């Protein structure tokens, strides 16, 4: 009925604000008030939708070390569909969905989860998930190098190719793959939330 519905709608809006102040407190409010089911999948779907949520707060919640948060991270990554996307296309979408936290161990966990998912979704591209991880950071580094004017000397394709020798189970990645990723980043910098 109507009274319950209107009160719930306002409470949801309050929960979102609470989340943005402190993600754990926000989710606690939504759970305790039966506005959100306390499962990894439902929490992850809530964060992926991201309505009225600050992307920095989303990344903060996703980078917590405790069991439920780890499970939400895994479920959240599983919501991304990377089939038939090149690595840059996939990274654009992932990196837009939340703002990475500052802490190296958290970022490592997030990018490893990303790497695993990309590779599962595109099994023929990289035989090793280490290769996918290293090349993911290679792309992020190229984005900065090409598009940050503080980097006063811009790496050409040949340089990008040379920097990634040996990471394909001891061999090299296909030149055309690297060319496609280089061109993609050159032509469109990553958007940060
Ligand atoms: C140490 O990890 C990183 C990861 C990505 C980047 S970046 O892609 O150059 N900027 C960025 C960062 C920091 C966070 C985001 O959620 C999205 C973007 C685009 C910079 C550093």
């Amino acid at each position: 009925h109507m009274s319950k519905t209107l009160q719930r709608n306002r409470k949801m809006a309050m929960g979102r604000k609470k989340f943005n102040m402190d993600p754990k407190k926000g989710i606690q409010f939504l759970v305790e008030n039966e506005l959100l089911q306390n499962t990894p999948e439902e929490i992850a779907r809530f964060l992926y939708k991201g309505e009225g949520l600050n992307k920095t707060a989303i990344g903060d919640y996703l980078g917590e070390r405790e069991e439920l948060n780890l499970a939400v991270l895994h479920a959240f990554v599983d919501l991304h569909e990377f089939t038939d996307l090149n690595l840059v296309q996939a990274l654009r979408q992932f990196l837009w969905s939340f703002r990475l936290p500052g802490e190296a161990q958290k970022i490592d966990r997030m990018m490893e989860a990303f790497a695993q998912r990309y590779c599962l979704c595109n099994p023929g591209v990289f035989q090793s998930t280490d290769t996918c991880y290293v090349l993911s950071f290679a792309v992020i580094m190229l984005n900065t190098s090409l598009h940050n004017p503080n980097v006063r000397d811009k790496p050409g394709l040949e340089r990008f190719v040379a920097m990634n020798r040996g990471i394909n189970e001891g061999g090299d990645l296909p030149e055309e793959l690297l060319r496609n990723l280089y061109d993609s980043i050159r032509n469109e910098p990553f958007k940060i939330p």
